[PDB]
C-alpha cells in the first residue's frame, strides 16, 4: 500500500464510485443508449438501457483492473466516460508499477526514534543506563522536562529498565527492543565494529576528559599548551581517525531486491479472503431475497 | 522466477484453485446467475448457468493473465469474487514487473573493481602482497589516504 | 562539526581568578544553567521548519 | 526512470559530498581562522577545498 498515499487511495475509490453513478446518469437520457437487445427478429418494440445501477459498478471497477466488463459502451457520451475513465486507470496503474520499483532498488530505512524526544513518547521503546553512572546522574538531577518524564519511568522501573554495566546493555540493544543511554564516543567505538547498532539522536551532555595534574602542579600548564599543540596541527584528529575507525561495512551499495515473500506483499492473502467470507454472505443474503420474492 | 520467492509461486497456484472452487460453489448457489440463455425466445426449463467447473478454471486462469476471458459474471456475489480477484491480479503483476525492474536496474547498477579506491572501501575483498617486498616497502611511506588505509 | 574549538573566559597570564572561574563555569554546567541560558539565547521564534 | 532516479538522489550532507560538486559554490571569511584551517589543513578531502 506505501508507494500510493492513502489520500490516492480514498481519491481513486471515491473516483470509482463517482464516474459510475454519472454513467448511471448519462446512460438514461440519451436515446442512442436505447438500443435493440432483440438481435435475431429485425424489428420487435423491446427496449433496453444494460447501464443500470448494478453494471455501472462493474464498468467502472472492471475497468480499474484493466481488464474491462462486457459492456463496451455504445453511443458517444458513454464512449467518452469510459475512455476518459480508461487513461485515468493507466496513468494510475502505470504510476503504481513505476512507484513501486522505486521502492524496490532505493530503499531509505528511517527510524521510529530520532531523538531524544521521541523517546519520550515511545513507551514501546525502552530506556537504558548503566547503574550508578554518570549518565544516569544527570537525569536524577536534570531539571529539562524530557529528562523529567525520561527519568520519571527509569526512576519507577529496575532490573528490567536499569543496566548493571554498559557491556551488558550493548547485548540488551542487540537482543531486545531496547535503547542504552551513555557515553558519546564510547557509542563511536562500538557503531563502528557492529554494524546494525546506531546512534540516533545526537550529545545530550556536553563534558570531557582532561590529563590528571595533582592539585597543584607545574605540569598542568604546559600540558595544555602541548594538547592544543596536536590539535591545531591535527594530529590529536588524526589520533582518533586511527583508534575508533574500524572494518567501515559499506552496506549503502544496494544488494538485490531480496524477492518478495510473506513478509512483504502479504496482506494480499488476508484481503483475499475478506473479498471470499464478504461474498458468501451476499451469496445467502440475496438468496433469501428470490425465497422470499418466490413465495 | 527469480523475482518473487517460491512460497509466492505455490500461493498464487493455490488461490488459482481456491478462487475457482470457490465461484463455482456461489454460482450453482446464487439465484440470479441462473439466467435464460435465449432472450432471443423467451422460453422456461432452459434457464442455465454457464459457469460449469471448468469454466470456473477457466476465469481464475483467464483473469490472472490480465486478458480476461468470456465469461464476466452475471450475479451480484459472483461479482464480489470477481471484484477481489482482479484486484489480487494487479497486485501481483504490478509486484512482478516493479521487482523484475529491481533485479535488472542492480546488477546493472552495479561493476566490478576498477581501481585501487574500489579496493580500498570494500572489505570483503582479501588484499594480497609480498612478505618483504618493495611494494608493501611502498604502502609504509606512503602519504595517500587510500594507500595507508590498504596499509591499515 | 568539521573543527573543535572552544570559547573561554580571557584571564590575564597567572591570575588567581583563572582557576575560581574553572570552578565557577563548572558549577553551572551542574546545575545545567548554561543549556537553559543557550536555549534562552538562541531558540528565538516559532520558525515553522517543523515541515 | 524518473522516480528511481529522484528517489535515489539526496542533498548534501557532509563535506565529500561538498568536495566533489564543483557546481556547488563555497563560501568562507577572507582572513578568518575557518580558512586559517584550511591552509594548515592535511585532510585530503580540506585542500581540495582550500584547491
Ligand atoms: C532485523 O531487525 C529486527 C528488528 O525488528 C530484528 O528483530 C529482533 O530479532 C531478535 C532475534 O532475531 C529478537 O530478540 C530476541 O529473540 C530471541 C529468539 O530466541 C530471544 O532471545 C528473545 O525472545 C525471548 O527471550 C528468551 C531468551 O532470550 C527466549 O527463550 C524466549 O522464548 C523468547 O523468545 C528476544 O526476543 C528481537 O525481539 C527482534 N526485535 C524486534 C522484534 O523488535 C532482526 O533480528 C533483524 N534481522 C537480522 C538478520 O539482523
Ligand atoms: C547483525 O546482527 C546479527 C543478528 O541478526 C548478528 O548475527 C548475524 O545474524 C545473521 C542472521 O542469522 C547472519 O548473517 C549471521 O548469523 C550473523 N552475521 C555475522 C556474524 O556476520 C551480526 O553479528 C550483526 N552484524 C553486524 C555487522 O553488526
Ligand atoms: O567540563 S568542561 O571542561 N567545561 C564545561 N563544558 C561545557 C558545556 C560548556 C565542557 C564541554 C565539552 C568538553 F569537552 C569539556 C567541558
Ligand atoms: O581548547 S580545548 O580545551 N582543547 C582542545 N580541544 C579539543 C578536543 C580536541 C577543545 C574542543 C572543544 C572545547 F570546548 C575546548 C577544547
Ligand atoms: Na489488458
Amino acid at each position: 500500500l506505501n508507494p500510493l498515499s492513502p489520500d490516492i487511495w480514498m481519491y481513486v475509490l471515491l473516483a470509482c464510485l463517482g464516474v459510475s453513478c454519472v454513467l448511471f446518469v448519462i446512460a438514461r437520457f440519451s436515446p442512442y443508449e436505447w438500443y435493440n437487445p432483440h438481435p435475431c427478429n429485425p424489428d420487435s418494440d423491446v427496449v433496453e438501457n444494460n447501464f443500470t445501477l448494478l453494471n455501472s459498478f462493474w464498468f467502472g471497477v472492471g475497468a480499474l483492473m484493466q481488464q474491462g466488463s462486457e459492456l463496451m459502451p455504445k453511443a458517444l457520451s458513454t464512449r467518452i466516460v469510459g475512455g476518459i475513465w480508461w487513461f485515468f486507470t493507466l496513468i494510475i496503474i502505470s504510476s503504481y508499477t513505476a512507484n513501486l520499483a522505486a521502492f524496490l532498488t532505493v530503499e531509505r530505512m528511517e527510524s521510529p526514534i530520532d531523538s531524544a524526544d521521541d523517546l519520550a513518547k515511545q513507551t514501546k521503546i525502552e530506556y537504558g543506563a548503566v547503574e550508578d553512572g554518570a549518565t544516569m546522574t544527570f537525569f536524577k538531577k536534570s531539571k529539562i522536562s524530557t529528562y523529567d518524564k525520561m527519568w520519571a519511568f527509569m526512576s519507577s522501573r529496575r532490573q528490567s529498565v536499569l543496566v548493571k554495566s554498559n557491556e551488558e546493555g550493548i547485548q540488551r540493544v542487540l537482543t531486545s527492543d531496547y535503547a542504552f543511554l551513555m557515553e558519546s564516543t564510547t557509542i563511536e567505538f562500538v557503531t563502528q565494529r557492529n554494524c546494525n547498532l546506531t546512534q540516533i539522536g545526537g550529545l545530550i551532555d556536553s563534558k570531557g576528559y582532561g590529563v590528571g595534574t595533582p592539585m597543584g602542579s607545574p605540569y598542568r600548564d604546559k600540558i595544555t599548551i602541548a594538547i592544543l599543540q596536536l590539535q591545531e596541527e591535527g594530529k590529536l584528529h588524526m589520533m582518533k581517525e586511527k583508534w575508533w575507525r574500524g572494518n567501515g561495512c559499506p552496506e549503502e551499495e544496494s544488494k538485490e531486491a531480496s524477492a518478495l515473500g510473506v513478509q512483504n506483499i502479504g496482506g494480499i492473502f488476508i484481503v483475499l479472503a475478506a473479498g471470499l467470507v464478504l461474498s458468501v454472505f451476499v451469496a445467502v443474503g440475496e438468496f433469501l431475497y428470490k425465497s422470499k420474492k418466490n413465495a
